[PDB]
Parts: structure tokens; sequence; C-alpha cells
């Protein structure tokens, strides 16, 4: 697309350095508009990074720490808003770029970055680093965050070359004649904010953001609020108009965008905003056919269940005995799910219990995770996730260090038994280091997605053709090859008849043990009270009165392992007394 997902991952270590650069890249490859923080980090001396050409703006900070690149190209980012700060505080955050020890970046290259509108600028540790003192910073923070800290350090082990003499002013991003800084704020007439000239006729309209083409509210080079479909605006039109009416004109703010309807996996609000978590007080109801909304309780909410992330659990590291009991009966959790080696081995000095495999079963009716999936341990006697059976869809409205959905790392498991699984909302899978793991490359994770930022990411589990010629491969029921474990119950999708969630050939109405009866490819058993039949079917339904014929007696229509003697009726005194015929039919017995 266009608009992407940052991260916040923060400095920690990728999980996956075999695998980080691939996200970075299935994360940014074509985005122009990253809604996050966008965080460069620990990309090795040879990384192409080139995937981030498109970049135009960051709503939230832009982290750029521990890489050995020289290079970040980043020449068309026009703006960070700073939504969000890192350490709370700075917009830009330039940090530790260099090798043990010549590696480490060299100039920042932000050619295009003539705005920042919230926080200040952080640059420590990058001995190769030159221009980081001759950027003008007050020209580029709004010109209400001129307050906004530059922490600038220029300690280095070497020499710059000054800025290219066709730099009109003395300030640059870089030695290039392109890197020449471009003045936008300091430079303007009057109470002009932002212009493209000196004078008062290239003044940017009061909407515009980080520079114009010239005076109009369709000319900025970015919105300070939000674009309505090309022209800057203060505020997105209204959902309703005031007699107070609704106003076809309506939109729906999503970032700095007023949207006809809100993206997937967002909810709408009444005010008309577009969320990943609703209001407090408000529940999540699903318009029959695809939609989501966030309404207000008029009364107390009904009880919902909460997962890490979320309410009580918002400072939660991990599912726990002390915890795992909070999810019996939960069809939908409400944040996210994690188990991580302290999970199952505890911990003797709060004296928590390690998590027995048997409390696991208190997911047996999970259906839906709103957040993520992260497994980092799970018990050596549970060869597969077969506890999450029943998951139908993993939201990813939060995401692990804000890229992940779906994390499993350093397990013993053989197969995946996530049998239902058939969404990810967003964020990427990411499987690794499952040195027994098979039954990967057989689910069709294409059907899973459901935007193209999102992939696998796996490395470190059994190579596919090492299962394939062990006989871990599809049971040739599953239709296409698609399944998620060995055997008959593990297929996306059956080719032939289901007997309970085992995918079979036949159903058993010829032949076979108790008789059955087929309905919606759905192998469904004969009452016990049928008479199996030998060259016919046994029944052509469920119920006692379905048999073609009664291994016991009979009873008005239904076949009964007993003449009723004594039975009544609901709202009735009168008992019904009977016994069998000569040929097995009940007879009223003649007294009362
Ligand atoms: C990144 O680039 C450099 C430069 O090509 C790599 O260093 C080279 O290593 C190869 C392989 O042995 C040598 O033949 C070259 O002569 C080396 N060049 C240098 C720096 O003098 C370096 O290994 C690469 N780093 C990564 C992450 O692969
Ligand atoms: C505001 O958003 C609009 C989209 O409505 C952007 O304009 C479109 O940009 C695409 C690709 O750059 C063009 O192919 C279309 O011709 C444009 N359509 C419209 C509605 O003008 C626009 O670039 C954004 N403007 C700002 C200031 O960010
Ligand atoms: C950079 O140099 C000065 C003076 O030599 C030193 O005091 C300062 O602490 C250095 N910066 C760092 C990385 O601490």
């Amino acid at each position: 697309t266009q608009v992407c997902t940052g991260t916040d991952m923060k400095l920690r270590l990728p999980a996956s350095p075999e695998t980080h650069l691939d996200m970075l890249r299935h994360l940014y490859q074509g985005c122009q508009v990253v809604q996050g923080n966008l965080e460069l980090t620990y990309v090795p001396a040879n990384a192409s990074l080139s995937f981030l050409q498109d970049i135009q703006e960051v709503q939230g900070y832009m982290l750029i720490a521990h890489n050995q690149v020289k290079r970040v190209p980043l020449q068309r980012l026009r703006i960070v808003r700073g939504t969000q700060l890192f350490e709370d505080k700075y917009a830009l955050a330039v940090l530790d770029n260099r090798d043990p020890q010549p590696e480490g970046l060299r100039e920042l290259q932000l050619r295009s970055l003539t705005e920042i509108l919230k926080g200040g600028v952080l640059i420590r540790g990058n001995p190769q680093l030159c221009y980081q003192d001759m950027v003008l910073w007050k020209d580029v923070f709004r010109k209400n965050n001129q307050l906004a800290p530059v922490d600038i350090d220029t300690n280095r082990s070497r020499a710059c070359p000054p800025c290219a003499p066709a730099c009109k002013d003395n300030h640059c991003w870089g030695e290039s004649p392109e890197d020449c800084q471009i003045l936008t704020g300091t430079i303007c007439t009057s109470g002009c904010a932002r212009c493209k000239g000196r004078l008062p006729t290239d003044c940017c309209h009061e909407q515009c953001a980080a520079g114009c083409t010239g005076p109009k509210h369709s000319d900025c080079l970015a919105c300070l609020h939000f674009n309505h479909s090309g022209i800057c605006e203060l505020h997105c039109p209204a959902l309703v108009t005031y007699e107070s009416m609704h106003n076809p004109e309506g939109r729906y703010t999503f970032g700095a965008s007023c949207v006809t309807t809100c993206p997937y996996n967002y909810l709408s609000t009444e005010v008309g905003s577009c969320t990943l978590v609703c209001p407090p007080n408000n529940q999540e109801v699903t318009a029959e056919d695809g939609t989501q909304r966030c309404e207000k309780c008029s009364k107390p909410c009904a009880r919902v269940c909460y997962g890490l992330g979320m309410e009580h659990l918002r400072g939660a590291r991990a599912i726990t005995s002390d915890n795992v009991q909070e999810f019996d009966g939960c069809k939908k959790i409400f944040g996210s799910l994690a188990f991580l080696p302290e999970s199952f081995d505890g911990d003797p000095s709060s004296g928590i219990a390690p998590l027995r495999p048997e409390q696991l079963q208190v997911f047996e009716t999970l259906e839906e995770i709103t957040g993520y999936l992260y497994i980092s341990a799970w018990p050596d006697s549970l060869r597969d996730l077969s506890v999450f059976q029943n998951l139908r869809i993993i939201r990813g409205r939060i995401l692990h260090d804000g890229a992940y959905s779906l994390t499993l790392q350093g397990l013993g498991i053989h197969s995946l038994g996530l049998r239902s699984l058939r969404e990810l909302g967003s964020g990427l899978a990411l499987i690794h280091r499952n040195a027994h793991l098979c039954f990967v490359h057989t689910v069709p994770w294409d059907q899973l997605f459901r935007n193209p930022h999102q992939a696998l990411l796996h490395s470190g589990n059994r190579p596919e053709e090492d299962c394939g010629l062990e006989g871990l491969v599809c049971n040739s029921l599953c239709a296409h090859g698609h399944c998620w474990g060995p055997g008959p119950t593990q297929c996306v999708n059956c080719s032939h008849f289901l007997r309970g969630q085992e995918c079979v050939e036949e159903c058993r109405v010829w032949k076979g043990l108790p008789r059955e009866y087929v309905s919606d490819k759905r192998c469904l058993p004969c009452h016990p009270e049928c008479q199996p039949q030998n060259s016919s079917e046994t029944c052509f339904g469920s119920e006692a009165d379905q048999c073609a014929a009664c291994a016991h007696y009979k009873d008005s229509s239904s076949c009964v392992a007993r003449c009723p003697s004594g039975v009544k009726p609901d709202l009735s005194y009168m008992p019904i007394w009977k016994y069998p015929d000569e040929e097995g039919i009940c007879q009223p017995c003649p007294i009362n």
C-alpha cells in the first residue's frame, strides 16, 4: 500500500538477526507513511536499506541505533510528528552507530526533513558521523516546538569536510551539493510559520506542515492535521450536522487523513474516529457483515475476558499459574497471550507454581485474540499447539515488539496443530529455532494474511525436505496438501467427509461399527436403538423415529430400549403403563 505500521522494540536486540532485515523489508517496502515509530536498529555493515526510500512521513519517533551501515537512505522523509517520543522526549534519536573497532553511519542526509512537530533530537556515540552540527535545527522544529532539546554530541574519530560551496547558507545534512539544508521556517516573513521563500507571496497556508508549492491548502508538502482528499484541513468533516442530520461529506479520522471508511482491523467510534481500542466502558459490535464499531454501554458493560497488556494485566509479562484460570470459558480475549520460560519454570521466591500442561486446557474455548500470541516456551510433553485448536483469528491489534502477531521461538514442538487458525489480522508471524518442527510449510499462510506487509519469517526449524522424507506430510484426504500437523485431524479443509473433527474417506452408511447418516459432508450417528441393516441404510436422521428398524422395542413411532412403565407426561397425573408385544410392539397395560 502506502500507509504502514511502525514498531516498538526500542533498543532491544532482535530475536532473529537471521531474519531482522527481511522484517524491515516487509514492513517498509513501498511504505510512504509510517504510523508509529520508525526504528532502524542492528543493521549490519553491508545491508541494503533501499526499501526505505519512499518514506515521507513518520507519525511517532524515528530511532536509528546500533547499525554498522554507512548510509541510511531516508532522503524523501519530510516530517516526523512525534505523537510518541523516545525516552519520552526525542522525535529523532541517532545512537551508537559504530563497530567495536571503518564502519558506522557517516552522514544523516535527511535533506527532505523540514518538520518536527514535537520532541527534540538526540545524537550520541556516532564516531564517523558528520554534519549533525550543521543543521539549523530550529528551522526544522515547528515554531511552537522551539524549546525542544538538542542533545547532539560531536565526538569523532574523523575530520569533517565543509558544507559544499553551493550551499547558499552554511547549512547541510552531508557533503554533497544535493544535501544542502532547505530552510522553510526561519526565513519566513511575519506571522508565517512555513514558506517556500523570503517574501510573503511565498507563505504557506497555516494548515501546511513542512513547506509548500504555493499559497493554497492544496499545495502543502505535508498536512499539519488532516488530509481531506488533497486539501489540508484543521478537522475532518463531521458525520452529523446540526434539527441535526447525517452528513454525506462525513469522514472518519485515521492518522493524518480523512477516510470514507475505517481501514481493515480498525473500529469506528460514534464520533467518527478509527481505533485499535475502544474508549472505556464501550463494547465492540460486529456489524453482521464485516465492520466493527465502538459503542458506549448505556448500563453496565457485559463481563469480558482481558488478556495481557489490558486493564489488570496491563503490566503482566506472561501467562502463569496465578492467572491461567481467569481464562476459563473465554471465547474472546481482549489483549494478548505470551508464554515465556518463566511461565513453565515458576519462581520459588514468590512461590509461583510452574504452569502445568493440564491448566492450558482452559484455552480450548478460545476462538479469538485481539492482540498477539507469543510462545517462547512450551511443555516438552506437548508435541503441538493443540490447546489452541479452536483459535480462529489473531487480530494483531497489539503486536509483540510492535511487529509480530504470532511468535513461536525455541520450542520443542513437532507440528503446529493450530487447525482453526484462519486469520492473522495484521503483523508478521515469526517461527524460528524450533529444531523438531515440521508442518510449517504445509500451512497456506497467504490465506491467513490480510495486508501485503505481512509475511511469515522462519529459520532454524526442520528443513521441509527432511520432513518430507520421513512421512511427515499432509494426510492425503486434506484438500490441496494444506494441513497443520500429521494425520486426518489436521486438514485446513476436508476433501471428503468429517466424523467429528476427523477427515474420512467414507461415512458408515453401509459398513461400520455404529451406523451413520450423511448431512453436509458430516458423518452423523444413527440412534443407538436403530437396528443396523445388512442391505440398506440404517437410519436417515438422528432420532429414534428415524431408523429403518428397531434393535429392541417400539413405542408408537420410535425405537426404545424399554417400554414405558409408569411414565407421566409433563403436566399430567395419568402415567403410561406399557408392555412389549410378542413382536416387540409396546402395547397399553389393561390396568392403571
Ligand atoms: C561488508 O563489506 C566489506 C567490504 O567488501 C567486507 O569486507 C571484506 O571481506 C571480504 C571477504 O573476506 C574480503 O575479500 C574483502 O577484502 C573485505 N573488504 C574490506 C573491508 O577490506 C565485509 O566483510 C562485509 N561485512 C559483512 C557484514 O558481510
Ligand atoms: C493528501 O492525500 C492525497 C490523496 O487523496 C494525495 O494526493 C494524491 O496522490 C497520489 C499519489 O501521490 C496521486 O496519484 C493522486 O493524483 C493524488 N490525488 C489527490 C486527491 O490529489 C496528496 O499527495 C496528499 N497531500 C499531502 C499534502 O500530503
Ligand atoms: C566527548 O568528549 C568530551 C571531552 O573529551 C567528554 O567529556 C565527553 O564525555 C565525551 N562524550 C561521551 C561519549 O561521553
